[PDB]
């Protein structure tokens, strides 16, 4: 599973952590996460990706389409975050092919987060 090729639980965690960091460091999207609990965002998202990446414990949390309704996220902006995931995976040492495969799974949620 990509989850395994990636190195497991801790690997997805570390990558997600860097993911949000790269987000808050980007002016163009950092705004949506204003006054947002970052360690929680890191944890939930991690849980979510492990599941989507083939992990053991599947996703239980809220419906993402529902979570992000009326949030003002645009495709450009979503794309930008995806790039934050890609840079995060890259600086993490992930091999190119795996990066894109992980980013590919992340992209599936584009339809549930983008609303404008
Ligand atoms: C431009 C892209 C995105 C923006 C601006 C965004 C923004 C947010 C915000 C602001 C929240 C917090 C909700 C609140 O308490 O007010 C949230 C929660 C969440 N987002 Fe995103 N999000 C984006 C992309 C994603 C992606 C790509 C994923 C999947 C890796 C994702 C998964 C989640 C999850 C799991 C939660 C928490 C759901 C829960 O606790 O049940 N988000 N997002
Ligand atoms: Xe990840």
């Amino acid at each position: 599973s990509l989850f395994e090729q990636l190195g497991g639980q801790a690997a997805v965690q570390a990558v997600t952590a860097q993911f949000y960091a790269n987000i808050q460091a980007d002016a163009t999207v950092a705004t949506f996460f204003n006054g947002i609990d970052m360690p929680n965002q890191t944890n939930k998202t991690a849980a979510f990706l492990c599941a989507a990446l083939g992990g053991p414990n599947a996703w239980t949390g809220r419906n993402l389409k529902e979570v992000h309704a009326n949030m003002g996220v645009s495709n450009a902006q979503f794309t930008t975050v995806i790039g934050h995931l890609r840079s995060a995976l890259t600086g993490a040492g992930v091999a190119a092919a795996l990066v894109e495969q992980t980013v590919a799974v992340a992209e599936t949620v584009r339809g549930d987060v983008v609303t404008v």
